[PDB]
């Protein structure tokens, strides 16, 4: 019921134009039959897929309470807000895709605490800050896309970031 409560909290702080969040009701024993949410055995949420679904609102600081989460996809939406710090508690995240959204703030350093991810896409956003230094600490990352964002500071070209081409990140106030 804790995961259901977290997803209900996410629903409350979000607005649905097409009404793609109606099936979410907390009365059920598990969130497994919920639409756009994928389960695994022993009823734990492992995917949260919402693409071009017109959602508008702000991210929720209770999204990080789903321990067994993977493949979080909230892209192409008018989600206006700041990336929460609680994402650092997702020890099993794989792909975090947030592109063509409108999210402000910096990229948290604690996002690098996730040691097992491979995809991290943040495109066409308006984020104010510099690239976190600790993101070098992950060696499983395969593709990175931080472009068309208010990015400033230096460019890390050591460790894993030493492998990705600079043409991945561009159109920023400061790239050097
Ligand atoms: C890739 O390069 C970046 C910087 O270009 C490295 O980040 C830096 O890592 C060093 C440790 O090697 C950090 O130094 C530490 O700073 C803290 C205070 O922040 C201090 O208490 C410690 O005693 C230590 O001196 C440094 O802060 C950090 N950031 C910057 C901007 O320098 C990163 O570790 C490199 N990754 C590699 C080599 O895999
Ligand atoms: C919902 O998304 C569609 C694109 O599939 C778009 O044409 C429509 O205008 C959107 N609805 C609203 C209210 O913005
Ligand atoms: C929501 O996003 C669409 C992009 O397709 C945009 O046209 C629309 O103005 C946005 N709604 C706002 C900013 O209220
Ligand atoms: C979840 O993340 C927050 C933000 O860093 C942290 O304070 C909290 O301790 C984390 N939860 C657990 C159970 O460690
Ligand atoms: C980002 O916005 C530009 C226009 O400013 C647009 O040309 C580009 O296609 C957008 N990025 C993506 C991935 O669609």
């Amino acid at each position: 019921n804790i995961e259901g409560d977290a997803l209900n909290a996410l629903k409350t702080n979000l607005a649905d134009p097409n009404n793609v969040l109606q099936s979410w009701d907390p009365t059920l024993v598990n969130p497994c039959t919920w639409f756009h949410v994928t389960c695994n055995s022993e009823n734990s949420v492992t995917r949260v897929d919402l693409g071009n679904a017109n959602l508008s609102g702000q991210l929720v600081p209770q999204l990080g309470q789903l321990p067994n989460l993977q493949y979080l996809e909230l892209y192409s939406n008018n989600i206006s807000g700041r990336i929460p710090f609680e994402l650092g508690n997702l020890t099993n995240l794989v792909s975090l895709d947030l592109y063509l959204n409108r999210l402000n703030g910096p990229i948290p350093d604690t996002l690098g605490k996730l040691q097992k991810l491979r995809f991290l896409r943040l495109n066409n956003n308006s984020l104010n800050g510099r690239i976190p230094m600790l993101l070098t600490t992950v060696i499983s990352l395969q593709v990175l896309d931080l472009s068309n964002n208010n990015l400033t500071g230096p460019v890390p070209v050591n460790g894993s970031f030493s492998l990705f081409t600079p043409i991945s990140f561009a159109n920023n106030p400061l790239d050097i």
